[PDB]
């Protein structure tokens, strides 16, 4: 395993927007995609540049209670201070009892657990969230990578006319990481594209039973990811992604996946 | 692949009920079940017999932007007019990069994307939806087939005392296609019957891990299907299907699956 | 198969709390975990000790309409009376048509279907629910077993400060059975632990595609279960479990999974 040691900055970006970044002044919502391979360790020094108590907490990775990012376990970060969090991971292994301890690989995420409540309600509300991708040896890697977060009624905390436009060129391998947050229920749908409902979105063997889907529940705390080939079998153009809850899409949880020509040019019809 | 060429009519059935049909005056809610095998193409001339702008849009099948059924892509149908939509599909194939492009097979659906909003909110509300079943070579075929749509608080847009009664004879192979629509969350449950949670509802091989379930989330835009043997191991009788959200079932999202005797006669207890 | 014959008592425990128990005065919320192996039969004499009409109804097992626990099928229990319910199950078998009838194994549940409404709305509201675990030959068995029910805004009908603390020793095999009930949507999440999303939570073969997850939708009527090794790779301590819907966790759907030292002693940090 590789041990990586990074610094992340929690910053107030603007009114009611807080985010994580890899350099001072660099915070974004969603935060940076953090990538690991099974067995790797990530040591993160979280620098809290804000006037608020907040934290950093992951899903799916191995962390002990001192790294859990909760007030209860003394894992939060006071204003101006720095806390080291350690996230480990593992390849699968055989247990003494003969069962299999599964490797960490998956599309996971990280977020605030301390701001405004012991569940991080205000931190999550205001943007402290990002994707954590743990890969298995041999996995295919993307040309383009998009994080889509349905947070209450917002996509990536954008204003309601502002939903993110994600862009790829026809034929490129594109990875989507979907994360739900907040208090509302949602279904994430992508026009013109589909994926297998399993870890990677692609068939692992001849025996894989997983259904092909174009839509999946994305409720608070849930994450999943997949890869598609942009425009495969469907061509270039402006391809909608949206929450399929009708009241939600009508209020603006809908955005565009723009698939350009293979050469990067804008498709004629647009 | 087979290329089929059909005409579908969008019609106002009654006050606040719009549907699709395969012949003039023949519209139903839900609309006709459209069936394809992987590799087949369906060319649909949608005749809009109404005074409203509306469209036809699928999930899961290969369509280009000109067939997407959206206003944005110039794919809707003006009152009185006809639009040709083309839906393709494919068997699985090996990509140059060594991954597997999955075949289209699945329980999918189609609906309006243009009426009242660019998300088809009014069209879906009023009944323009139906099942689209794409089969894999070798799949088992049903004796009876039911489409169950949980649309907001309605089942198949029926009045609240009117939920559909579906009927089969003991021992028959019965296919259920479940579709969610609207703004509300639901869980679809069938008394006395169960299916494997995978594409077909049945074990694909000795290695299939899929759990056996009797209930599944059915939220807006989501579809799934399965087959069961009517009354298998449980006998004939009146077998409830319902949304398991308590407030919903109490307000009428519950209906009956009547399993008759093998010979079609009514079971004694009823 | 083993045929077991038991008596269960439906009792009013306190104001607005009704539960099932295996002996007079022994009712609990959730009720007792009932365990079967595929092929076993359970005959239950339900003694209704209350002043209310109520019933007992399962998911997943084979029962005929006379055992369905509904008023419609004459399956409820009048105050003071006793009704025999018969629940069967089966190992998988090959059908004449060549398909496979799947064995009953799964994490299922039972609850009231007759109290206050024909859907058992009041009975479920007030605590008549419990886990039903049907095992496959060869399955691993737990040292500790917890039933977690998200019922409307309550966990196991506890007062909002009272969410259950579940305890295990480091390294023990722990089984969780999760059940949703009521009218609200939820996502069940466990800090520091993870499981494969399939029947048992553990890899069934080299070909199992199932993703590793730490959180899953738990909506009304839905059940699932899994096993984990307490503190595996993460150590002992106080490990939160919670609904990840932010408004819910903040109002108290959160509780503790206390992982003690291997020897049963309290970890230092606590
Ligand atoms: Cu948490
Ligand atoms: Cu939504
Ligand atoms: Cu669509
Ligand atoms: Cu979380
Ligand atoms: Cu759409
Ligand atoms: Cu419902
Ligand atoms: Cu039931
Ligand atoms: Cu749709
Ligand atoms: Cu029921
Ligand atoms: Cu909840
Ligand atoms: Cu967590
Ligand atoms: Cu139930
Ligand atoms: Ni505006
Ligand atoms: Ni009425
Ligand atoms: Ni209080």
């Amino acid at each position: 395993g590789t041990t990586r040691r990074i610094t992340m900055y929690a910053e107030k970006i603007s009114d009611e927007l807080y985010g994580y970044g890899l350099a001072p002044g660099g915070a974004t919502v969603p935060g940076p995609v953090l990538e690991m391979w099974e067995g790797d360790t990530l040591e993160i020094d979280l620098v809290n540049t804000t006037d608020r108590v907040l934290s950093l907490h992951p899903h799916g990775v191995d962390y002990d209670v001192n790294s859990d990012g909760t007030l209860m376990n003394g894992s939060a970060v006071m204003p101006g201070q720095t806390r080291r969090y350690t996230w480990r991971s593992h390849v699968g292994y055989r247990r003494a009892d003969g069962s299999w301890a599964e490797g960490t690989a998956g599309y996971w995420h990280y977020h605030d657990h301390a701001m405004g409540t012991e569940h991080g309600t205000e931190g999550v509300l205001k943007g402290l969230y990002g994707a954590l991708v743990v890969r298995r040896q041999g996995d295919l890697l993307p040309k383009r990578q998009f994080t889509v977060v349905f947070n209450d009624m917002m996509i990536n905390n954008r204003a309601h006319h502002d939903a993110p436009t994600f862009e790829a060129n026809l034929g490129e391998r594109v990875e989507w990481i979907a994360i739900g947050h907040g208090s509302n229920f949602h279904t994430f749908h992508l026009h013109g594209h589909r994926w297998l409902d399993n870890r990677t979105g692609m068939r692992t063997s001849e025996y894989d039973p997983s259904p092909l889907i174009d839509i999946k529940d994305l409720n608070p705390g849930v994450s999943f990811g997949f890869q598609v080939i942009a425009g495969e079998g469907v061509g270039p153009g402006m391809w909608m992604y949206h929450c399929h809850v009708q009241n939600h899409s009508d209020m603006g949880m809908a955005g565009m996946f723009l698939v350009r020509n293979a050469d990067g040019t804008m498709p004629a019809g647009v």
